[PDB]
């Protein structure tokens, strides 16, 4: 069973951690609680075979270089209601290109709060940002769970390509 090591990064309070906990625990977390760092796994079936998750979810507010050289893949995440968030992507890209030292490593641009009538991001926008680095973008929910097993399957699928 093949493992992949599969990194959320994003800023403080874009829904890191709702977007994992969904994927594991099937539940939406409304609370606010700022990670320091945490992992998680889980079993699945992508596209026929089993896969182990091995899922690293940081914190947005240390260990980051160790962080970025050990995953695999790079779930980019900003929240569709914060532009700060989604201009933010390119310092998390950036620093990704830095430590691994390549301008392809499998990465999703995640827009997630897709469920929130506040948006500032359209979906235009977004796919423009990740067409110009080459990655796909997915829309999630945390709240609704849309998007969420689409978002980490794409990722894996990225890695699987790389290799
Ligand atoms: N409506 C809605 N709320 C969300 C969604 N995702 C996260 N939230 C809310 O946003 C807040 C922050 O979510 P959280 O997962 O803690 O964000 P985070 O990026 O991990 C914060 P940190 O970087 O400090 O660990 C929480 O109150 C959570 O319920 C979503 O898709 N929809
Ligand atoms: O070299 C490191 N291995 C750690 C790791 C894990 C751990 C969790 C439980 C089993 N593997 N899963 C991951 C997913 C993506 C990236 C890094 C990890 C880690 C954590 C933090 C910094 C460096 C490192
Ligand atoms: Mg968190």
């Amino acid at each position: 069973m093949t493992e992949y090591k599969l990194v959320v990064v994003g800023a403080d309070g874009v829904g890191k951690s709702a977007l994992t906990i969904q994927l594991i625990q099937n539940h939406f977390v409304d609370e606010y609680d700022p990670t320091i760092e945490d992992s998680y796994r889980k079993q699945v079936v992508i596209d026929g075979e089993t896969c182990l998750l091995d899922i690293l979810d940081t914190a947005g507010q240390a260990m980051r270089d160790q962080y970025m050289r050990t995953g695999e893949g790079f779930l980019c995440v900003f929240a569709i209601n914060n532009t700060k968030s989604f201009e933010d992507i390119h310092h998390y890209r950036e620093q990704i290109k830095r430590v691994k030292d390549s301008e392809d490593v499998p990465m999703v641009l995640v827009g997630n709060k897709s469920d929130l009538p506040s948006r500032t991001v359209d979906t235009k926008q977004a796919q423009d940002l990740a067409r110009s680095y080459g990655i796909p973008f997915i829309e999630t929910s945390a709240k609704t769970r849309q998007g969420v097993d689409d978002a980490f399957y794409t990722l894996v699928r990225e890695i699987r390509k790389h290799k």
